[PDB]
């Protein structure tokens, strides 16, 4: 329904779009217990986070979590430009909703 | 039974294929609740959805919509030249069903 | 136990090898209801599937299949070569049951 | 939510920080029973483990301690230079907690 | 626990070393009934099996399977020099326990 990143990131509240058209600068995994999260920067210091799974997230969030994180990795690893994030910006670091990746 | 994918698309109701011999233009993944789902662009501007897993869909495709995502993934990480696609006219972006990539 | 793919597909009823020593021309699948599969053809024509899962299946080979799925997806990709393929003939396109890359 | 793997290793006991700037030099997995974990080494011969799955893990850690298996793996093939690693030191060889990459 | 894989091998009875140092020269996968497993080969002729999942495995060694021929594909796709595997000598072929990597 939503046809792009921006529209879709318009359904939630506490959103917001970075567009930064770069790749990520650094990319961190924790399997540490009650924090098996993944934490990403990019060069101009933005830190974004993937949330640790919780109350939160309904059950069909749980499988997209993981992807998110397979995702970044991969475009981190790949150094694919990443063109926007929609986060929610009521968490520090920001969280991660959605990512778009161009050209 | 169906040797390619334009037989396989004729097997189905509301589907057509779209021949576009290019690679993936943009690439956007959610994990937003209720929006667990990807969306992908070509060059022309054409725009196709890997749908919500939803009530639609019987058991079988759950995994094969989860293999479907991962394929789009790669096949954008790596500018793969898509080759066909069928999808389902009766949504809106269009809904792929099924993929196919030659050399 | 088997030491090679031919030994393996000797061991089986119906089934047959086909030498190829090229790498995959064509990578299609599907997340439609009911043909949730994979088709693969080479530049000589021949068409072989990954058959739907089914009744023809033991629990064992379900995780097979998938992996199987997964290894035609990536070596497509990456146009490895595949020397021989160990196939069912009693479906149409021949069914894959076992795949060997040599370099 | 801790914006970095310093602070994050910080909220445990028995953690410490490596700073390596440098790719992984050897990988080493195993499925032997009882045995199932990965070790990894750097060029200065420093020297660590990614835990058998065990007691001392809650259930959210699981799917984690798979996850940078393969990280670790994907980083060693692809020579991806790993900033600094947490690692619990209360181990031998110390155990990864979580792991930063900035090439 | 063990630093490095000749000690892990040294834990168990009916265990061997072998320094390849070299790539894998072909490998082969089966979704056949019963035979549900990967046999890989060196050019020098060795032939080693990852063995299907039976009775002699316990549940912790069951992911560990599934995880071991995912890296013995990405190994040989990506041609990864491997540096030692330890094999069970009662099984023909001799089935792999643990391998190591060092490029
Ligand atoms: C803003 C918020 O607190 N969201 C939490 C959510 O709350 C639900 C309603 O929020 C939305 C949203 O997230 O913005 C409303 C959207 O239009 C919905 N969009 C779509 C496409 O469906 C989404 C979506 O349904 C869910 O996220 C699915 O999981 O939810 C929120 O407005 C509502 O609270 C109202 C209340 O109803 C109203 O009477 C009062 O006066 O004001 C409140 C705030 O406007 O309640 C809804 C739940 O009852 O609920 C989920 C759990 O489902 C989360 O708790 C969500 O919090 C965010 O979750 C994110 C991860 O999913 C992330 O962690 C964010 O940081 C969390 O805040
Ligand atoms: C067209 C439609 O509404 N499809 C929904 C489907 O409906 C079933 C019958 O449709 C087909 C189809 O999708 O074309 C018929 C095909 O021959 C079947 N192909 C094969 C290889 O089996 C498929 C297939 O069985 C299913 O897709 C598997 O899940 O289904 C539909 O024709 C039938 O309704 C008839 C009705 O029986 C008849 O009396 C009346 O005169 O005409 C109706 C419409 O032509 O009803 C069948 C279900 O009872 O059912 C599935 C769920 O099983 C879906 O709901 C499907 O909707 C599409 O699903 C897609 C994703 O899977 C996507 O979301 C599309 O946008 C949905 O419209
Ligand atoms: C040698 C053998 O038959 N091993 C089978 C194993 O047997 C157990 C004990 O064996 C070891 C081993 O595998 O070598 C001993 C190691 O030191 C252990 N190492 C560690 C780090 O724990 C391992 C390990 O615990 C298991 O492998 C985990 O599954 O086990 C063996 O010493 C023992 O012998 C007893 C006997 O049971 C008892 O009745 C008699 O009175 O005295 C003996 C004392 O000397 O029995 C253990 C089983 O209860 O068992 C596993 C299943 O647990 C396997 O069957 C294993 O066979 C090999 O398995 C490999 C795959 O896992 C591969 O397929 C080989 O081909 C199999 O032979």
């Amino acid at each position: 329904t939503p046809q792009n990143i921006t529209d879709l990131c318009a359904e939630y509240h506490n959103t917001q779009i970075h567009t930064l058209n770069d790749k990520i600068f650094s990319y961190t995994e924790s399997l540490a217990g009650k924090r098996e999260m993944a934490i990403i920067t990019f060069k101009n210091g933005a830190t974004f986070q993937v949330e640790v799974p919780g109350s939160q997230h309904i059950d069909s969030q749980k499988k997209a979590i993981e992807r998110m994180k397979d995702t970044l990795r991969i475009a981190y690893l790949t150094e694919a430009k990443v063109e926007k994030l929609c986060v929610w910006n009521n968490k520090t670091p920001h969280a991660i909703a959605a990512i778009s990746m161009a050209n």
